[PDB]
């Protein structure tokens, strides 16, 4: 059913012990946080954007709520060294997925991660499932368990 990249994310959820979480590849786009929320009837804040930044020693994953903008200054202080937004080419090289479908798991390398503390305000959130049509629902606590992320104030607001 699922396209390869979506199947890759579903396989990662299964491998990590969260096989009860299901990737869906929908009849409406989920490319942007706005479209993803409309596709599943969620508030945009419940959508998880998985953003990749490149640092001096490696890359980092920032899981940001769809209602927030990642503050590069805050991210830089958290990592403790310079950071720059990954180009679409670097996103593909690093994660195995392309912009619009970057998931929080299943990458070529598990990236140290940070979770936007506002995601903890929702009982369930939806993260990308590997493609611009794929999402999976999970509780914020399950997302933390899946990524090992550290909770942080990431937003510009
Ligand atoms: N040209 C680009 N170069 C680098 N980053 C980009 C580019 N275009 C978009 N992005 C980044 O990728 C983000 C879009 O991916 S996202 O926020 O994680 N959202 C999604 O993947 C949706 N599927 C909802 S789950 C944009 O908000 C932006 O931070």
């Amino acid at each position: 059913s699922l396209s390869p990249s979506a199947r890759r994310v579903q396989g990662a959820l299964e491998t990590r012990g969260f096989g009860h979480l299901k990737v869906v590849e929908l009849p409406a786009s989920t490319r942007t946080a706005k479209e993803a929320a409309q596709a599943v009837g969620a508030e945009v804040g419940q959508i998880v954007k998985s953003l990749v930044f490149v640092g001096e020693k490696g890359a980092y994953l920032f899981l940001v709520s769809g209602k927030n903008r990642l503050d590069l200054g805050k991210a830089t202080r958290l990592v403790g060294g310079p950071l720059r937004q990954a180009t679409p080419e670097e996103v593909r090289e690093l994660t195995g997925f392309a912009i619009g479908g970057v998931p929080p798991v299943g990458h070529n390398t598990p990236l140290p991660a940070y979770l936007d503390e506002d995601l903890l305000g929702y009982p369930e959130v939806w993260a990308a499932g590997g493609t611009p049509r794929a999402l999976f629902r999970a509780t914020p606590k399950e997302l933390l368990a899946l990524t090992g992320a550290q909770v942080a104030d990431l937003k510009e607001g």
